[PDB]
């Protein structure tokens, strides 16, 4: 029945619907306020130094103060994490499997993730007995046809390298 | 079994994992390739004027192009929706359940959905008989204690008002 969060298989909800403490997706305080997964959470999630490190769920800006949200307050200045408004630098993995482009920006889309992408969630990188034995980064599966990539796909049967199985 | 979109209840999956057309989370070809349904697809998902108005998933940003992604090409100049990293008016709903603040700025957190807050995703915008009738703004549901909500706890069992079932 459990739609979103450590009920849910870490599952997000869609369009910043918040996940409650017991695992479904909604607005409001039942959902938003205390124990709020993911989404719009209110407060926001920690996040950044203020929580460990950890990233903001669903892609929300971490702000100076270590809080999850939107807008200039916590996208802009002081911003450390998500899609904060400066451009982000790689070469230092980028957060949550984005790309890192082969200029050194962090972003997602072809011009990250294709052509020249160095690491992250790249389109089509070669790896195993397809490539000379290459590896994958980020700790992703070599497919059995020598991509590289994460679920059944590229860690189920066939996987080369990285954390089959 | 199924993880997101929609075989998985249009759920989205953690960390820019993207959806296959199957509806399970990965990277590589067969996850964000041709029929991926959210995450950091490759190409991007169309989006915008180029989708019928369709908002990006997982909070990306659309383009001028109208395809989603992250970085300078995606929410800098030309963005037309998502993070862009222009200011977003509001006083005029924001998109995606943003909170549209007492200033008239669309985000999330606290100085968003907080005291002030005119609609989108509000920490506690009271309705219904605890507030003499209010209405609930972005049709939300009026809870049985009198606050805006969506899900289950807003929309079911005691729902005063907008689209209770
Ligand atoms: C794909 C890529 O890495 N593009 C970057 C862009 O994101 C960044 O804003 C710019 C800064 O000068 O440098 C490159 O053009
Ligand atoms: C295209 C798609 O649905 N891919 C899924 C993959 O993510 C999943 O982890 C695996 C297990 O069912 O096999 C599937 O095909
Ligand atoms: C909470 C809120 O609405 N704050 C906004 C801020 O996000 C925006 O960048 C600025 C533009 O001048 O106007 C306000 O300060």
């Amino acid at each position: 029945a459990y739609e979103c969060g450590k009920q849910g298989g870490g599952a997000l909800c869609p369009n910043n619907k918040c996940c409650s403490r017991y695992g479904y997706c909604g607005f409001g305080p039942a959902y938003c306020g205390t124990g709020c997964q993911s989404g719009g959470c209110c407060p926001g999630k920690r996040c950044g130094d203020q929580a460990n490190g950890e990233t903001c769920p669903n892609n929300l800006c971490c702000s100076e103060d270590g809080y999850c949200g939107f807008g200039s307050e916590y996208c802009g200045a002081g911003c450390q994490g998500g899609p904060c408004r400066a451009d982000k630098l790689c070469g230092q993995l980028c957060p949550d499997n984005l790309c890192c482009s082969q200029w050194g920006f962090c972003g997602l889309g072809v011009e990250f993730c294709g052509d020249g992408c160095q690491s992250g969630a790249c389109c089509s990188m070669r790896c195993g007995r397809q490539a000379d034995g290459a590896k994958c980064t980020n700790n992703y599966c070599c497919g059995a046809s020598g991509y590289c990539g994460l679920g059944g796909d590229y860690c189920g049967a066939g996987c080369q390298s990285g954390p089959c199985t």
